[PDB]
């Protein structure tokens, strides 16, 4: 390929993250006060289409986040990004398999690379801009595959995979070469998400289980963080050193700087669940939450105050509006928005001062 051994492609993946550690270190911009809403557009997709959001440093050293919902119809994908208010875009790309099936878990890669899991452990890798196909490719793993990603400045000739008990490997988006950096029984995975600098990848499940591998030093022990509470996202946050566990009730926050376990700030609860339809996302910084009520159809923005050290409320954000189960968040320079879905639909709305 271009690696021959393991032991090449470590020290590889170990430079080329020494490359970007000491950027995208900056903050990004503060959340104004927000009082307006904007209902931009309802649309149908595909809920049981898992897609991982995509992350690219920008000039300003800070990083941007890609949002996407998929529609498969009629070996037709059809796509809606964001990154902030003013970047939506809708692309239709063809589906290669046949009989129109849905595609597990999409990803993207750099060079407008788009990853399609398909069960059985079967990735086809699209050219989205061009519409070719530049791989099939079958992982050997009687394991279902549950995290696929692709970094945009990390390593950049390979992306990641990982099955439901705990095998890591990587994968050439161009030769037929791979390296396993861990081996499988305990666990059962549901999800995955990469730090920042690519060496660090959380697997976890529903039922508290936390698992931090290490990508770099092959088949090291991986550390389990305590967790009471029904997990539905981890995030490693921007700066590179807190691990946010979105519970569905609770907000927890590890402090990756000290013993597994330590916490960054006291554990927080989600107020009012009751008990309830209330929904919320975190952006990536850790700092700034949108919730949503479906009793009240308003949403409330929270801020976490490093001082004290707990979440507060913003009480001069009254936002007010079709009954969403989930959502996220998205904050480029171009404004934020929060995408609020049903287990079928989605409603985009742009937040302004």
């Amino acid at each position: 390929a271009v690696a021959i051994t393991r032991e090449e492609f470590l020290q590889g993946l170990l430079q080329s993250s020494r490359d970007f550690v000491a950027r995208g270190k900056l903050k990004a911009p503060k959340w104004p006060i927000l009082k307006n809403l904007e209902l931009l557009q309802a649309q149908n997709y595909s809920r049981n289409i898992k897609t991982f959001p995509y992350k690219e440093l920008n000039k300003s050293m800070y990083y941007d986040k890609w949002v996407c919902m998929c529609r498969c119809e009629d070996g037709a994908l059809h796509f809606t990004q964001l990154k902030d208010s003013k970047t939506i875009t809708t692309i239709t790309t063809p589906n290669p398999r046949t009989g129109g099936e849905h595609p597990a878990i999409i990803s993207r890669g750099p060079c407008n690379r788009l990853l399609l899991l398909y069960p059985g452990n079967q990735i086809t890798i699209l050219d989205s801009k061009t519409n070719k196909v530049l791989r099939e490719i079958e992982v050997d793993s009687a394991n279902e595959i549950i995290y696929m990603y692709g970094h945009n400045e990390v390593n950049t000739e390979y992306f990641i995979w990982a099955d439901n008990r705990g095998t890591i490997g990587f994968q050439s988006y161009e030769d037929d070469s791979q390296y396993i950096v861990h081996s499988a029984s305990d666990v059962e995975y549901s999800s995955g998400v990469l730090h920042k600098d690519s060496l660090l990848l959380a697997l976890y499940s529903p039922d508290g289980i936390l698992d931090v591998y290490n990508l770099s030093s092959p088949d090291q022990a991986s550390s389990r963080f305590p967790v009471d509470a029904k997990i539905k996202e981890v995030k490693f946050a921007d700066n590179g050193y807190w691990m946010v566990v979105e519970c569905d009730q609770t907000v927890v926050c590890f402090d990756l700087r000290k013993d597994v376990g330590t916490l960054a700030y006291p554990t927080y609860t989600i107020p009012e669940f009751k008990t309830g339809t209330v929904t919320y996302d975190i952006d990536d910084s850790g700092k700034n939450m949108i919730a949503y009520s479906n009793e009240s159809n308003s949403l409330t923005i929270y801020k976490f105050d490093k001082k004290t050290k707990n979440w507060t409320k913003d009480e001069e954000s009254a936002l007010c509006l079709a009954d969403f189960t989930d959502m996220d968040v998205v904050c480029g320079d171009g404004g934020i928005a929060a995408i609020l879905k049903t287990n079928d639909s989605f409603n985009i709305v742009a937040l302004t001062p």
